[PDB]
């Protein structure tokens, strides 16, 4: 409808994937190369599905701070054989505040989602499913089931994917830059 929505249509158009693990289907954002990301409860293995195809994992992290605390962001590298588009210039290099944000998704169950989102706040630690969370961005949606590895951006930058949410507010884990260098 506007020019937030281009850019959140842009990301999705080329760098998101279906993935299917044994918790459920979820958006998916590649970021470079065959590196994608995904919320850490998909409890990613050995195997995963992308769109529907049987997909070897060549390495899965589960990401925590220094502190040793969860951020509930898996980095993936899957044994596909194309390149996801290099957006790793849209990532946020610190923590912060924004206005104006799209949470996208597209699963089998909602295809070519788009969610004016509004405000976000860099909300920082939360209780998430009973498991101290640090990094965590919040906005005043009602988000629901099916919305999980969503991506969050505003304008010109891709700031997280959505992690959870408790009827009135959503939560997404933040994506750093520094996530990503090699």
């Amino acid at each position: 409808m506007g020019p937030g929505f281009d850019f959140a249509q842009a990301i999705m158009k080329k760098n998101t994937v279906i993935a299917r693990t044994e918790k459920g289907e979820f958006t998916m954002l590649g970021v470079y190369d065959r590196v994608a990301v995904i919320p850490t409860h998909a409890s990613v293995g050995e195997i995963i599905y992308i769109n529907d195809v049987e997909t070897r994992v060549l390495d899965a992290c589960a990401l925590r701070d220094l502190t040793d605390t969860n951020l509930e962001i898996t980095i993936v590298k899957l044994d596909r054989n194309q390149k996801f588009r290099d957006i790793r210039h849209f990532l946020p290099r610190c923590e912060d505040d924004y206005n104006d944000a799209v949470l996208s998704v597209h699963t089998s169950k909602f295809p070519n989602m788009y969610i004016p989102v509004g405000q976000v706040t860099n909300y920082g630690f939360l209780n998430l499913g009973g498991t101290p969370t640090h990094r965590i961005l919040m906005y005043n949606f009602p988000t629901r089931a099916g919305q999980c590895g969503g991506v969050v951006t505003t304008t010109g930058k891709v700031i997280g994917i959505h992690v959870g949410g408790n009827g009135a507010q959503g939560f997404a884990a933040m994506l750093l830059h520094s996530y990503f260098t090699d």
